Parts: C-alpha cells; sequence; structure tokens
C-alpha cells in the first residue's frame, strides 16, 4: 500500500521558475499522499518561519499567551520590518511573522518545557539545541515535508498533546485566505533572515474535504516567499483543488 | 456622541432602489452609526441570522458533537440544489441549509430553545410558533441594534454559553480573509420568501472590530449580493475596508 505518490510533472513548475524544491500533498478523505520528489519529501530542514505553529501552541498551552488579544507591547528598539515596530497580539504577530514577539515566547517556555512539548508533538528530530530563542532559526532542530504534513493533520483534528483551545486558537491565527470556494491556513512562510531552505506549509479546506501542502525550495538568486507560495498554488490549480 | 445618524448613507439605498437600515459599531470607540435611528431599533423576523444562535445552542447542549460531525442527506430531493448532498455545520450554515437547523430545533425542542433565548438576551425572547420554523414564521423579533449587542457578546466569548461553542460558531461564520481585514457573518442568505433580508457580521482589522447590522425591505431576485454590496458601500465610505 503506497500512501505516497511521486508525480515529476509537477517539476515543470520548479523548472519553470528556475528553481529546485518539493511540494507535498496530503487528500485527507482518500488518505494518499502526492509529491513531485519521494526523496525530498523525506529530507529534513531548520523549520524556521514554520515553527511559529509549535511555539505558538506550546505558549497558549502553558498559559504564556492568555488569549489571542493579550498584547505583546513593543520593546521600543527600531527594526528593519516596519510592521515589528509595534505593540501586536497572537494574530497580528502570526500577520506580520514578528519574530521578536515568537522569541519572547520562547524565553518564557524555557528549555525544558520546550523540550518536552516537541518531544510530545513527536516533531522532526525533537532536537532544540542551540539558543531557546532561536534554535529554529539556526540551532539543532530539523523537520521534513513529510513531517510537517503530520504534525499539520493532528492539528486540524484537536489531536496534538495541548488543549483542544490552544489548537483552535492558533488554526484561527493561520487563517490567509477565504473566498466563496476555498479557505487556506497558514502563515508560515515570511523568511526573516538568511537560510539555505525555505518554506510554505498549511492546508486548504474544501466543503468536503482538506489538503495538506508542505513545500520547500532552495534559495534561488532573488525570489521568495511570493514564488514558494505561486508554485505551491500552480500544482493545487493543475490538480483541480483550487480553481484557475 | 454614542449614537449618530448618517443620512448621507441613504444615497446607497437609492442608487440600489432599495430601502432600508445600516447599523455599525465601531468596538474600540464605543460609539454607534446609523442612516436611520428609528429603523435601527425595528425588530423583524430574524430569519436566515437565526443560524448563529440555533448553532450556538445545539454545540452547547450536544445536539452538534463538532464542526466535522456529518448530518447525511436523507435522500428526499429539494429544491436547493446544495442541500441535495451530506453537510457538516461549516457547510450548513454556508448554505443556509434550513432542514438541518430544523433538525437542530426539534432536538434542542421548545423549552431549552426558550431558556437559552432568554440567556442569551436575544430580541424579544419570544418563540411562539412551530419549534422548527419559529424564526421563519412565528413571533420572534430582533432589531439590527439587538443584532449588534448579541454579535458583541459572541465576538467576547460574553454569551452563557461555552467558550468553545462560541470559539466553533465564529469559525464558521467566516466568509472572507484577504491581507487587509477578516469578515465573520453567513448570516444572510435566504432561501424562503421573507418581507425582510438582512446581512450580519463584523468586520476584524488589525486594531479594532467594527460591528455591522443590516436590513432591507424585498422586492425580487437574490437580494444577497445587494445587501453585500450597499454594506461594503458604507464600510468602503467609511474607510474601514479599502475600495
Ligand atoms: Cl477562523
Amino acid at each position: 500500500a503506497k500512501e505516497w505518490q511521486e508525480n515529476k510533472s509537477w517539476n515543470a513548475h520548479f523548472t519553470e521558475h528556475k528553481s529546485q524544491g518539493v511540494v507535498v500533498l496530503w487528500n485527507e478523505n482518500k488518505q494518499q499522499g502526492f509529491t513531485n520528489n519521494l526523496k525530498r519529501a523525506n529530507q529534513a530542514f531548520l523549520p524556521a518561519s514554520t515553527f511559529k505553529i509549535p511555539n505558538s501552541l506550546i505558549a497558549l498551552d502553558l498559559g504564556v499567551v492568555k488569549d489571542e488579544h493579550q498584547v505583546f507591547k513593543w520593546d521600543g528598539q527600531t527594526r528593519d520590518i516596519a510592521t515589528w515596530n509595534r505593540d501586536h497580539n497572537l494574530i497580528t504577530a502570526m500577520k506580520y511573522s514578528v519574530v521578536p514577539v515568537y522569541q519572547e515566547f520562547a524565553r518564557q517556555i524555557g528549555e525544558a518545557r520546550m523540550s518536552k512539548m516537541l518531544h510530545a508533538f513527536d516533531y522532526g528530530n525533537e532536537d532544540i539545541s542551540g539558543n531557546v530563542d532561536s534554535f529554529w532559526l539556526d540551532g539543532g532542530i530539523r523537520i521534513s515535508a513529510t513531517e510537517q504534513i503530520s504534525f499539520l493533520r493532528k492539528l486540524y483534528h484537536n489531536k496534538l498533546h495541548v488543549s483542544e483551545r490552544s489548537q483552535r486558537i492558533v488554526k484561527q491565527a493561520m487563517l490567509t485566505e477565504a473566498n466563496g470556494d476555498y479557505i487556506i491556513r497558514a502563515k508560515t512562510g515570511y523568511s526573516t533572515r538568511i537560510e539555505k531552505i525555505g518554506w510554505w506549509v498549511g492546508w486548504v479546506e474544501l466543503d468536503d474535504n482538506v489538503w495538506f501542502f508542505a513545500m520547500n525550495m532552495d534559495m534561488p538568486t532573488s525570489d521568495g516567499l511570493g514564488l514558494r507560495q505561486a508554485i505551491t498554488k500552480e500544482v493545487l490549480k493543475q490538480e483541480k483543488i483550487i480553481p484557475f
């Protein structure tokens, strides 16, 4: 039984944009996965921006974040992203990938509780070597695209070892697009520093099905998140998951 | 001033050969605005807007386990194509699947429905009529300003039901989201002939929430698109959402 099928025709979406990477899709109803590259789908990388999901979940479950309205005041330090130089709540911190807010969450969670929770989540290699407030950006943690799918499916089903409340709040914060045809929950691909790999992970909710996606790509000459989203959407449109 | 009348919004009703009221509430400033102070307080049958309290009560009482629970199609062909299939709470709200809400109301029953509407301080709290149709042809009445009060409690998880039930219904209400705003509504799609059509909900911005409740007299055709257009023309005029 092959729960993972390879479709090399999606490689054209990478080659036409002079890029190299993987797209992994999971059809929830059919319990079947699809990818352009099975080997790369299983290669583990630094989670970087995708770590906002487990970080926020742990912060809510432990009461570091009381609710999605609690204000995290700006520290007064001027940074190069204008949207970071203001107060935020969980929703806006996710919207604008406000790394200083997530660093504050990680410091409050602390090393021991962060490690215990990643082990409880079965999250990637569960290795958090590095500064407690930067290990997902320059430390020892690694996760593959197929492991991102397994983690996101548990989140979708409220099956992670954290409160149902924390899972519902994080899914609300992940909201990125909604129209009369579909909803996309993601808010995970923004790159805040130089990394070898960029990501885009999340899911597409349809009336009678959910399609999980996890993609990663090598750093190209100039393109980034916009391109990662474009290639993923080109694949979703090819598979008739979302309309053209 | 707490309440202000803005008659310039009447241009949006006149341009579309319509009559009605738009009520807006600025959460941060605790201030309300309307084109018609009298009509803002006039109470009407809630019709499609009743899916919000009906869903909340059904979830809190365990009639609906969660937003994924499947309500299987009974195999009976109905005259709204989207009703002739299985549904969950999300899609039943999306397609205003009256037979699903009727089954919720029959399970809730008269006594619990009345007690919960009293607990919610919902409109006139009068459920006179058939338990499975009173929000469509019975005694219940609610005004646009009362819709705002009810929605504000829901937004703040302040209704006398679990926080879980409130979070699930707010998820079901999701209708639009982009990089600028989120609209939670799913309350205006009507399949049954009524004297009044509605559109109620709210717009979430980065640092504020604007609640809205509008109603209009009905001539003919699929009025939802028109109700949404008038409301959005008002939101755009007040610079709440971009042009
Ligand atoms: Cl949502």
